[PDB]
DNA sequence: TAACTCAATCGCGCGCGATTGAGT
DNA sequence: TAACTCAATCGCGCGCGATTGAGT
């Protein structure tokens, strides 16, 4: 019973911080017409770009069911580009813009603006929760 | 030296974005027999600990509001769960109350979840960023 | 021909900023 | 008439189990 009152306090600890990060961001976010997964799809890139819908899928651990219909809204708001690959015409090419690129600096101040061993605890109950899914 | 403490600022965003997932995903799966979802659960254990309650004061623990509570409610009142009926006292509230089918079933579930589980010292981490995180909104 | 691997699509339930309209 | 306090409603963007259909 102890140790299922442990569990349900952590769902629900884990459930406010990640909801508080994603308001916090959101706020910040707002002037540039972009959400908190998208600013996360734009740190994949701003460290690996171009990149596939794939490969930044495996990054964040999400799929197409998500990123198709979410790189489009990035598209239509002109901070990337897609496109078919030649070599393979199945996959599917997220490249910045250059307007995507240059406002890196800006997105980051407007953050910035406004817990050395926490950090591993967040990563080991990670790997913990993976494991305990799989198999 | 400000870009290193943003790095920091991403990987906790990215790091419990990751976490409450995973948390839903293993709830979900175990969930699944009862016909409920992690959010219902959420809000079942709240009842399971004070009953009634109005949607309000639901909200109030759950750091939630009717413009996610009210189709919710619904959900669970249609799956047998819950009473969801007006006070007379105030025509305005209402209130919650688990139907006896609602209450038994706490033992069935907790066993289910149980069955598939130092951990503590964690607890005290996420308490104080969830904190932090509070007063950094206001 | 088939098996395999992709993004795209479908259905649903959240979360949440914002507004509405009933009720006190 | 007003101020105030509720649940309800609206619109939108996720997340994700599941399926589809184009391409290799």
């Amino acid at each position: 019973q102890e140790q299922m009152r442990l569990a349900n306090q952590l769902c629900f600890s884990a459930y406010n911080v990640s909801r508080l990060f994603a308001q916090f961001y959101e706020k910040k976010l707002k002037q540039f017409g972009i959400t908190y997964s998208q600013y996360l799809v734009l740190l994949t890139l701003w460290e690996e770009n171009p990149q596939t819908l794939n490969s930044i899928g495996r990054h964040l651990d999400l799929s197409s069911n998500t990123l198709t219909p979410m790189l489009k809204r990035l598209e239509q708001s002109g901070w990337v580009k897609r496109e078919r690959q030649q070599s393979d015409k199945r996959q599917l090419i997220i490249t910045l813009t250059d307007n995507g690129q240059q406002q890196q600096e800006a997105v980051f101040e407007a953050i910035s603006s406004c817990y050395d061993e926490t950090k591993y605890v967040f990563e080991e109950l990670e790997q913990t929760l993976k494991h305990l899914i799989e198999k």
